[PDB]
RNA sequence: GGGGGCCACUAGGGACAGGAUGUUUUAGAGCUAGAAAUAGCAAGUUAAAAUAAGGCUAGUCCGUUAUCAACUUGAAAAAGUGC
DNA sequence: CAATACCAGGCCTGTCCCCAGTGGTCCC
DNA sequence: CCTGGTATTG
């Protein structure tokens, strides 16, 4: 007995089949557990294991990390109370006690109800003087009298509980406060270079204008207009620009011949702007310094919309302005809609559903929506043109808690604090010995690079102590050992060097490393002249030469280069052919030259005695990224260089990590010869042994060594194994369920192991990331497309009008504008055509006015269009608007265009899986089926694991009519699975060569024409004129008969049309969170559960809508009436997620708490989501819930059916237009098909679905549309299964028609039905008769 | 076919340190006329505290991913069970 | 009970690692 | 978006 299987590998679903040599799937009697009197059941072996998708570990990080926010912010409150409890108790010794205790209600309270006095006189009083918190913080900040201590911690208390962004390193108010005297220094700097051309900014209000509440490409505008003779685009303007925050090319503004683009905030500024001093020089450094000032300080005033002199609290006199500019506008419209619209105030000021000023501040309204209800009454009114330019500006009856606060830097709140501690420590010793403690507070974080600061009890810390004892912000920098720490953070990450699996890989900026890659590249070159008779390698002396004198002089060395700097001028060669690099060298010296500008000492950098301190600074500077533990680490070597060289020093940065550790690259030696790695990339006689060369060179013990040196370690089970691949969690998932499935299907065949097993694996908020990339790309552009089209994230979900917006409103083939409200009549065409590269992605797609105008449509876009746009497309590349993958593809016809290998390669990759991961999937399959080794120690592979991509078998169906449509049912999974074995088992059969393309384990218009008819031999004519094939196919050699087309079609459509197929949907306890996170307002109701243990809902509000873990079916006694008298019940009792763990503790008594007394233990029955119970007429249903029911059987229709539709609906390339005639005739002989398949629905309804009212619409839809053309009905009946589909119900539309989706609602039939226990195929069940348990 | 280094991109997975809102109860004396239903007016911007119930290992730690048909022996781990 | 309609915690900054797809180049 | 919880209306 010989078999394979079929499997479909999906992220939420693994489709199966068994077939045989005929290809047909068996059928098997299976054994019936359980307590009904079915003792056994026919099973054929073909079906679809379901499930809900894997999840990531994104969500469940996010919480934990806002936990131990929540956790440390109290714990820097809980650090301030315990500075204040001596002095605190003096003065009131209950106001920690009332603060603690202030959510109460009064009746719960043990102290007096108003928290900061305890009085009322007090309280009133105090908020009567301080309406806002920032009110008195610019009182304790401004004040020199004596304050009362309560007040002054509410101050510092808000300061630190709510302290601002750490984005800004250092100290803030460095004079950098004033915009006014920062313009007037950018002025005097600028001046000062250029005496000839100078600008006279007097009379320029440069604070207003900066400063204003505009856009910065307006504000760049308003200042340039006070300013004849100047232009926006000229020096001085894109100085502005720099500083307002745009991204200005200072190309022309220094005629360079490249571009110069700099914004402020790219982590590549400062390399290039001394890239850009490199050419003009280092006297325009104070110039560009000097925009940066400007722009600090224009950042600054931002949020600091006070004058700075009239107080030391900006950022509190700004709340305050906030309040008072609130007042006067509330008092203002007050007014006008008194006189005005009298009837309309009880509507904004009272109302709190209503988007007014009552729902803006007591309802559920934002500031957005508030402006939105109000600017339509403010245009309507007169004397609201002042309000009406606030509202415009974002600026109108603002708070001063709101969204936009998160720009505030923890300077400026630690300059408040700073200022209250000076003031207050004149009156309190305490507060004078304890400043900087507070300060600390305030100013302490734990370093990204320490992580949690556990001990012992976290798998996610890394932290090393240096000494036992609890860790406080000001004993931090002694207990934790912040090297060793940052040291982990890194090295538990990173890789070792496969070769030397117990060595580090060196540093990607480290000078070996380069020298190594540089080496390896120049080994491979070869050159020709005329008196040469062959192309020769570079002896060392001639590598070591193009080292010195050119990858040590220049960032990049390009063939030109070579050709001149070098053969010309070394070798005196006029002519020079070079191979092994093309444009330029892909290798560089970048770290050195680096190195060479800080420290300006070229003999040192050569010096072969520093190199050891070089590899260790650039480890530092790889390895820390702390300015702090770089100087600390680097202060060894301070005796070497100036302490300017030390300061550029530690400014310098790296990122990265290599492959190759340098006991690999330059440590074993070779025995004989004595030399490392390096030293034969530098010289290797006449060979030029290049990397893999040396390791794999018999004749050299650089291999045996890297062999010796190899260790395996434990291994990973299964489920490790899985889980350390790199894929989505759905898809490892899927991966696991189907090596699961396999083993189950092995167990079922005798534990014989089948022939082949047939693998196909599927292809695989996003609103913003689009938005955010047209938004980068069109600020680095300089185009104003969104000043003049504004969109919204989700209407980039629109293709057309996401690529308008990606190609800058441009026709991409025509150097043209583009329309929007014509973007209908444009084309959307394929760079690389779709007939060689199915790629629909906007990496491959391109909005033009018409394909027409890309060229011929057999290959790549010719080369007039190329000359046209070329520089139009680098200009969206360096925006980051196109990709380089789509630029090279657009720019292909300019290196030849499309080969005829690329076709050959294209057709291929078509149809041969080269994903890793579906590699993997074969190897771990393959491991698990072959296992024994033959004479020579060789794997013995009894099974064949074939890969094939999805395309093979949709384009059989779609030639030999055997169609799927996804909404019918779950059959077509394993449909899929049946038609991979028989396509997978055939072709390898019918070609055995091809075995190395498609088992796992160890011209060009030849294999264009191999691979494009490599599925004809499935066919009796092919048109390619016309060719005809036997009836019967064999394989050529062993004469073995392959395909009978006359009898093995007719088995695939019986298998097809086989209506039992198992589908089991995997039963899934559920996890997550307890209940939805919305905090609910009190209310009486028991459904409402407890935020804290003694915070009773009813009074203080709460959560509710828990999530059921699993259900459990109790069989016991309950307390019935006011009597207590017990009787008898079975119910379900949904388990919540919160309830899980007291409940698995203990059953008995958990249940006893609920009120169930004298529970039958051994009848509790453990029900998980989607657990199957059949009922009447095989009826059956799954278990959404403990009170609610999904759908639990299939509508298995015929498959002419399922045909009839596909064709009539227009599913999907038809074909030749005589067999499209011969499809359409088909399809309008069989009209009466539509009635039959709503008769095949209703009856299936009627018996299973029960929604009578949903069933009668639908067929009232059906006959009110009988009318319509046949596509459109057909297409509307696959909406139709929506109905009848397994699972949850969902509503529908039957065209204009909604029918809303039937709930069941009630569980409690199922408490008589039969309960269903499916193994992973179904094949084997455990049915039990519920209603024998009383 | 499988694999490796380098260059240019792109894409996804994992971890850590932080920010601003939101929500909930309470505090921020409502006034007047009517016994009240209510009517007229005044006022509104702020704060505390919680932010999965909680746990013991008591840490400035852990608490939402992955994994799960049934049954036997099993403490559990796990293995075994149907031609 | 049965049907019906409404609801749902998102947003943001920074540091770092890993595998893997595309196009190239040199090798095992 | 889905789909199970919830209050309202019967
Ligand atoms: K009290
Ligand atoms: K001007
Ligand atoms: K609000
Ligand atoms: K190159
Ligand atoms: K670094
Ligand atoms: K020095
Ligand atoms: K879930
Ligand atoms: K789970
Ligand atoms: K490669
Ligand atoms: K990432
Ligand atoms: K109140
Ligand atoms: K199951
Ligand atoms: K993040
Ligand atoms: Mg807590
Ligand atoms: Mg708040």
């Amino acid at each position: 007995k010989k078999y394979s299987i079929g499997l479909a590998i999906g992220t939420n679903s693994v489709g199966w089949a068994v077939i045989t040599d005929e290809y047909k799937v068996p059928s098997k009697k299976f054994k019936v557990l359980g307590n009904t009197d079915r003792h056994s059941i026919k099973k054929n072996l073909i079906g679809a294991l379901l499930f809900d998708s894997g999840e990531t570990a994104e969500a469940t990080r996010l919480k934990r990390t806002a936990r131990r926010r929540y956790t440390r912010r109290k714990n820097r409150i809980c650090y301030l109370q315990e500075i204040f409890s001596n002095e605190m108790a003096k003065v009131d010794d209950s106001f920690f006690h009332r603060l603690e205790e202030s959510f109460l209600v009064e009746e719960d309270k043990k102290h007096e109800r108003h928290p900061i006095f305890g009085n009322i006189v007090d309280e009133v009083a105090y908020h009567e003087k301080y309406p806002t918190i920032y009110h008195l913080r610019k009182k304790l900040v401004d004040s020199t009298d004596k304050a009362d201590l309560r007040l002054i911690y509410l101050a510092l208390a808000h300061m630190i509980k709510f302290r601002g962004h750490f984005l800004i390193e250092g100290d803030l108010n460095p004079d950098n406060s004033d915009v006014d005297k920062l313009f007037i220094q950018l002025v005097q700097t600028y001046n000062q270079l250029f005496e000839e051309n100078p600008i006279n900014a007097s009379g320029v209000d440069a604070k207003a204008i900066l400063s204003a509440r505009l856009s910065k490409s307006r504000r760049l505008e308003n200042l340039i207009a006070q300013l004849p003779g100047e232009k926006k685009n000229g020096l001085f303007g894109n100085l502005i620009a720099l500083s307002l925050g745009l991204t200005p090319n200072f190309k022309s503004n220094f005629d360079l011949a490249e571009d110069a683009k700099l914004q402020l905030s790219k982590d590549t500024y400062d390399d290039d702007l001394d890239n850009l001093l490199a050419q003009i020089g280092d006297q325009y450094a104070d110039l560009f310094l000097a925009a940066k000032n400007l722009s600090d300080a224009i950042l600054l005033s931002d949020i600091l919309r006070v004058n700075t002199e009239i107080t030391k609290a900006p950022l509190s006199a700004s709340m305050i302005k906030r309040y008072d500019e609130h007042h006067q506008d509330l008092t203002l419209l007050k007014a006008l809609v008194r006189q005005q619209l009298p009837e309309k105030y009880k509507e904004i000021f009272f109302d709190q559903s209503k988007n007014g000023y009552a729902g803006y501040i007591d309802g559920g309204a934002s500031q957005e929506e508030f402006y939105k209800f109000i600017k339509p009454i403010l245009e309507k009114m007169d004397g609201t043109e002042e309000l009406l330019v606030k509202l415009n500006r974002e600026d109108l009856l603002r708070k001063q808690r709101t969204f936009d606060n998160g720009s505030i830097p923890h300077q400026i709140h630690l300059g408040e604090l700073h200022a209250i501690l000076r003031r207050q420590e004149d009156f309190y010793p305490f507060l004078k010995d304890n400043r900087e403690k507070i300060e600390k507070i305030l100013t302490f974080r734990i370093p990204y690079y320490v992580g949690p600061l556990a001990r012992g009890n976290s798998r996610f810390a890394w932290m090393t102590r240096k000494s036992e004892e609890t860790i406080t912000p000001w004993n931090f920098e002694e207990v934790v050992d912040k090297g060793a720490s940052a040291q982990s953070f890194i090295e538990r990450m990173t890789n070792f060097d496969k070769n030397l699996p117990n060595e580090k890989v060196l540093p990607k900026h480290s000078l070996l490393y380069e020298y190594f890659t540089v080496y390896n590249e120049l080994t491979k070159v070869k050159y020709v002249t005329e008196g040469m008779r062959k192309p020769a390698f570079l002896s060392g002396e001639q590598k070591k030469a193009i080292v010195d004198l050119l990858f040590k002089t220049n960032r990049k060395v390009t063939v030109k280069q070579l050709k001149e700097d070098y053969f010309k001028k070394i070798e005196c060669f006029d002519s020079v052919e070079i191979s092994g690099v093309e444009d330029r060298f892909n290798a560089s010296l970048g770290t050195y030259h680096d190195l060479l500008k800080i420290i300006k000492d070229k003999d040192f950098l050569d010096n072969e005695e520093n190199e050891d301190i070089l590899e260790d600074i650039v480890l530092t500077l790889t390895l820390f990224e702390d300015r702090e533990m770089i100087e600390e680490r680097l202060k060894t070597y301070a005796h070497l260089f100036d302490d300017k060289v030390m300061k550029q020093l530690k400014r310098r940065r790296y990122t990265g990590w290599g492959r190759l550790s340098r006991k690999l690259i330059n440590g074993i030696r070779d025995k004989q010869s004595g030399k490392t790695i390096l030293d034969f990339l530098k010289s290797d006689g006449f060979a030029n042994r290049n990397f893999m060369q040396l390791i794999h060179d018999d004749s050299l013990t650089f291999k045996e060594d890297i062999q010796k040196a190899q260790v395996s370690g434990q291994g990973d089970s299964l489920h490790e194994h899985i889980a350390n691949l790199a894929g989505s969690p759905a898809i490892k998932k899927g991966i696991l369920q189907t090596v699961k499935v396999v083993d189950e299907l092995v167990k079922v065949m005798g534990r014989h192991k089948p022939e082949n097993i047939v693998i196909e694996m599927a292809r695989e908020k996003n609103s913003r990331e689009r938005m955010k990339r047209i938004e980068e790309g069109i600020k680095e552009l300089g185009s104003q497309i969104l000043k003049e089209h504004p969109v919204e994230n989700t209407q980039l979900q629109n293709e057309k009008l996401y690529l308008y917006y990606l190609q800058n409103g441009r026709d991409m083939y025509v150097d043209q504008e583009l329309d929007i409200n014509r973007l209908s009549d444009y084309d959307v065409d394929a760079i690389v055509p779709q007939s060689f590269l199915k790629d629909d992605s906007i990496d491959n797609k391109v909005l033009t006015r018409s394909d027409k105008n890309r060229g011929k449509s057999d290959n790549v876009p010719s080369e007039e269009v190329v000359k046209k746009m070329k520089n139009y497309w680098r200009q969206l590349l360096n925006a980051k608007l196109i990709t380089q993958r789509k630029f090279d593809n657009l720019t292909k016809a300019e290196r030849g265009g499309l080969s005829e290998l690329d076709k050959a390669g294209f057709i291929k990759r078509q149809l041969v899986e080269t994903r890793q991961i579906t590699k993997h999937v074969a190897q771990i399959l393959d491991s698990r089926m072959n296992t024994k080794y033959d004479e020579n120690d060789k794997l013995i592979r009894e099974v064949k694991v074939i890969t094939l991509k999805s395309k093979l078998v949709s384009d059989f169906r779609k030639d030999f009519q055997f169609y799927k449509v996804r909404e019918i049912n779950n059959y077509h999974h394993a449909h899929d699975a049946y038609l991979n074995a028989v396509v997978g088992t055939a072709l390898i059969k019918k070609y055995p060569k091809l075995e190395s393309e498609f088992v796992y384990g160890d011209k060009a218009t030849a294999k264009y024409f191999f691979y494009s008819n490599i599925m004809n031999f499935f066919k009796t004519e092919i048109t390619l004129e016309i060719r005809k094939r036997p009836l019967i196919e064999t394989n050529g050699e062993t004469g073995e008969i392959v395909w009978d087309k006359g009898r093995d079609f007719a088995t695939v459509r019986k298998v097809l049309s086989m209506p039992q197929v198992n589908i089991v949907k995997k039963t899934e306890v559920q996890t997550g969170g307890f209940s939805k996170e919305s905090i609910l307002p009190k209310r009486n109701s028991d459904k409402l559960i407890a935020r804290k243990k003694d915070w009773d809902p009813k009074k203080y509000g709460g959560f509710d809508s828990p999530t059921v873990a699993y259900s459990v079916l109790v069989v016991a006694k309950v307390e019935k009436g006011k009597s207590k008298k017990l009787k008898s019940v079975k119910e379900l009792l949904g388990i919540t997620i919160m309830e899980r763990s007291s409940f698995e503790k203990n059953p008995i008594d958990f249940l006893e708490a609920k009120g169930y007394k004298e529970v039958k233990k051994d009848l509790i029955i453990k029900l998980p989501k989607y657990s199957l119970f059949e009922l009447e007429n095989g009826r059956k249903r799954m278990l959404a819930s403990a009170g609610e029911l999904q759908k639990g059987n299939e509508l298995a229709l015929p498959s002419k059916y399922v045909n009839f539709l596909y064709l009539a609906s227009h599913y999907e390339l038809k074909g030749s237009p005589e067999d499209n005639e011969q499809k359409q005739l088909f399809v309008e002989q069989h009209k009466h098909y539509l009635d039959e398949i709503i008769e095949q629905i209703s009856e299936f309804s009627k018996r299973v679905i029960l929604a009578d009212a949903n069933l009668d619409k639908v067929l009232s839809a059906y006959n009110k549309h009988r009318d319509k053309p046949i596509r459109e009905q057909a297409e509307n009946i696959i909406h139709l299964f929506t109905l009848t589909n397994l699972g949850a119900p969902a509503a529908f539309k039957y065209f204009d028609t909604t029918i809303d989706r039937k709930r069941y609602t009630s569980t409690k039939e199922v408490l008589d039905a039969t309960l269903i226990h499916q193994s992973i195929t179904g094949l084997y069940e455990t049915r039990i008769d519920l209603s024998q348990l009383g």
